[PDB]
């Protein structure tokens, strides 16, 4: 059972794949602890579970990267989509990155699976700039307004923004 495999395929993990395993369900539970405890003398606590959930996310997202062998490309972002909705998405610059990047989310997806049952957002849209304002504008995708108004509010998970303002700045141009 690799780190990365499904859950109702290989239901139980190898030794070191169970040790990173442990190692995000602890910094989740712990994140969750702190947030729990503190609640009294923090202003907004679903903000912060949210913005530390955010940074977990980022550092599997690079785990998985590195685990796969696999280069992210430099212009690569992925954006929170709502608070289902359109959850993460990845914004590419060109197409062809998607090949290369849409197996390591998708193996990111069956990890944040594992450890939904064991208790994140799944990847749901990876494309450009035009690829995903031309899903809402063709209407391939359920409920189009409100998941082009997610994304228009969505929160940056890597610290990137160039495309996601692309895509805003499309959406922003068309009325309804």
């Amino acid at each position: 059972g690799s780190l990365y495999s499904d859950e109702r395929d290989k239901p139980l993990l190898s030794p070191t794949a169970q040790k990173k395993f442990e190692e995000y369900q602890n910094k989740l539970a712990n994140l969750s602890k702190i947030i729990r405890e503190n609640e009294g003398n923090e202003v907004s606590p679903w903000q912060e579970w949210e913005n530390g959930l955010r940074q977990i996310y980022k550092e599997m997202i690079y785990d998985a990267f590195d685990a796969l062998g696999v280069e992210m490309p430099k212009d690569m972002e992925v954006h929170f989509a709502g608070s289902s909705d359109l959850d993460a998405f990845v914004i590419v610059k060109n197409d062809e990155d998607i090949k290369k990047v849409k197996p390591v989310f998708d193996a990111l997806n069956n990890l944040c699976q594992r450890i939904f049952t064991a208790s994140i957002n799944p990847s749901r849209l990876i494309g450009t700039p035009d690829d995903l304002f031309g899903m809402l504008k063709d209407g391939m995708v359920a409920d189009v307004e409100a998941t082009a108004m997610s994304i228009l509010t969505s929160k940056p998970v890597l610290p990137r923004y160039e495309l996601g303002e692309e895509l805003r700045d499309k959406i922003k141009q068309e009325p309804s």
